[PDB]
């Protein structure tokens, strides 16, 4: 396989299904990517992980700078090595775990000074010291470095952080093209900021355009203004990027933001939501989510759902895992993580299928109809 | 296969190896069974538990009577069908747990009355109340109902639990066969007590091969005594038991511990150690236990043990299970406790091996050389 290639196989109004080949593997659009923050894609063996679908994982720099390291994840071979799974792993730049999980947070033109919050350690982090750490991971999607905008925003604020996330991104681009082994074998992704007002996502998309990336992040939403903000963002963001690259927006995913999300463009997804939902209890359906602690749940034989085809609601009942969660075992939190996964994978499926099909508003319809 | 049949296909010394036929499968002895808790061994699938090489589980009576109730697993189907486990489950009695776990504990001739740690709820458990909980958990090899000996115990109080324990044994036997279908499709095992008195054992095994079991136990042992004084008491008290019948160890587990009790005449034991050292960062190798936790074992890229086969062995290194146990991750639990477990199915592996091809007395001679 090529470095990266990302084709369309089909289109529907801004929907798009295709395939983004890399020396690892081949990437489904749309795609979620499941977040193994510290090394581990929490509750679940990495074929388990790869059983229920998932192309790509989602690694954390911030978190894996901190424990093990950077350097000590090298030395044993690399993130792939390391953890088991073989396949593609994007990592993020970890400034934005770094502005909300640290403290010190001393921020300048060169980058950011933090205190690790299980250590109290000191750490710096730049465009370049980023790169250079998600190289020593042997990460196969690199993310440019930026430097995330709070909402609400003013526009004065929006505009100087977007400016800055954009000199960072070309910092992000040479420092990534200096290094080899790196620039030939991996792809690097840059991230469209520019909060909610559309002449700076317009200055954003252009100078990231300029600059030229293998994929363009809409960053900055999905940090609380709200799905019909985010959506109408999205409305004059997506068509402000390059057409003929994925699509990835940060941080989404709860399904119906999903299924909005590609119908405004966006080819990839990520996010913790059913990892973290899946160990506090909540469990994905095509009925809607439901929280397997409750009561109605003590002597329900059904699986978590009539439909799903994963490993989960082909052995075990509602009944089982809601004593499982409510008793605190290991086990309920593996049985509600796969299944929560595969339901998401499951649902990207249905989703690159309609597209595929030239049906995708008619499921899009027909989904939510029966979540809500 | 029959209700129940045990037959011994080599001996060597003291030492017995061979199978127990049940209506749900086949026990290889000397057995090892893993120990779940409330309805799930500890951070696995039972489908792992089934690859590590496990014929039988334990299952906690005291616990599941708590949560989720024996009626409601009853109700659900049994306590196989709930778990997603096909194979023979032997489920202890609950009054060793009461004795220990919870409060208000008033004993007498009818058995006892406590109050549950997690809720402080009333119960009642007698040897007719626990036999039907074993019933209606759908157990296949039950336990009698006994009352244990705390170590140290003076020859007068150990007369008097021991006595008490037989008249308990034989209401235990009347209820098990009163009840068709308990009768003719589960199997019933006697406790035989003493503390560590041979006049005491003697007079127990008289009274427990009188009424007759399918099985015996040596209880009242690993409480504290120490493995010389263990080994002393098993010495004369295997002996007394009948020889044509299965000799279970309760509450045993260290390997040493195994080697020396098979080498005594005992063909089963359980015990929780594998899975809760596993959790905690206890790993057992053939040159001893590790703890994982060490910072010796940041950056060491060996697998747990050299020669192990379980599937941890083969994917992941000690560095990266290092890294999981420090982090506090589910995967860390999960990894640990299958190789653990793993590691005393090998074991017994190497015991029925040997036994078979008579040189039990030099395997386990060069088990303790290389493991001590
Ligand atoms: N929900 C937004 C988000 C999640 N992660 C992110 N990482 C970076 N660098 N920028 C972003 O905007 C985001
Ligand atoms: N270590 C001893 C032990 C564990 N579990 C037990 N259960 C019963 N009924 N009796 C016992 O002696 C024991
Ligand atoms: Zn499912
Ligand atoms: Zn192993």
């Amino acid at each position: 396989r090529p470095r990266f290639s990302f084709s369309i196989a089909a289109r529907e109004g801004k929907a798009r299904t295709g395939t983004i080949e890399m020396k690892r593997g081949v990437i489904r659009t749309p795609a979620f990517m499941p977040v193994g923050t510290a090394a581990t894609v929490k509750a679940l063996k990495p074929e388990t992980v790869r059983a229920t679908g998932a192309d790509i994982i989602l690694g954390n720099t911030y978190h894996l700078m901190l424990r093990p390291g950077a350097e000590r994840i090298a030395k044993l071979g690399g993130l792939h090595s390391f953890m088991g799974w073989d396949r593609p792993i994007l990592t993020d730049a970890g400034g934005y775990q770094v502005m909300s999980l640290s403290s010190l947070t001393k921020q300048s033109e060169e980058g950011v000074t933090f205190k690790s919050h299980l250590d109290g350690s000191r750490h710096m982090l730049s465009p370049e010291r980023s790169i250079e750490i998600q190289h020593l991971l042997g990460s196969d999607i690199v993310m440019a470095f930026d430097e995330c905008t709070p909402y609400p925003a003013t526009p004065s604020r929006a505009a100087s952080s977007m400016e800055r996330s954009m000199r960072w991104a070309k910092r992000s681009r040479d420092a990534f093209d200096s290094r080899k082994e790196q620039a030939e074998n991996a792809a690097l992704f840059g991230i469209q900021q520019g909060s909610v007002f559309e002449n700076l996502r317009q200055q954003s998309a252009d100078a990231l355009a300029e600059i030229g990336f293998d994929g363009y992040a809409v960053g900055g939403l999905a940090v609380g203004e709200g799905q019909d903000e985010m959506f109408r963002v999205l409305d004059f963001s997506v068509p402000m990027l390059p057409d003929d690259k994925p699509h990835y927006l940060m941080g989404v995913g709860k399904p119906d933001d999903i299924v909005g999300a590609v119908e405004r463009g966006i080819d990839m997804f990520d996010c913790v939501l059913p990892t973290r939902s899946g160990r506090n209890g909540q469990a994905f359906t095509w009925d809607g989510p439901i929280n397997i602690r409750n009561a109605r749940f003590s002597e329900d034989l059904k699986p978590l759902d009539s439909e799903c085809h994963c490993a989960v609601c082909q052995k075990w009942s509602r009944a089982y895992i809601h004593h499982l969660i409510r008793a605190g075992e290991i086990l309920g939190a593996m049985l509600m993580t796969e299944h929560n996964i595969a339901f998401y994978q499951q649902l990207m499926q249905k989703i690159r299928d309609s597209i595929s099909e030239g049906r995708f508003s008619q499921f899009a319809q027909d989904f939510r109809a029966r979540y809500f």
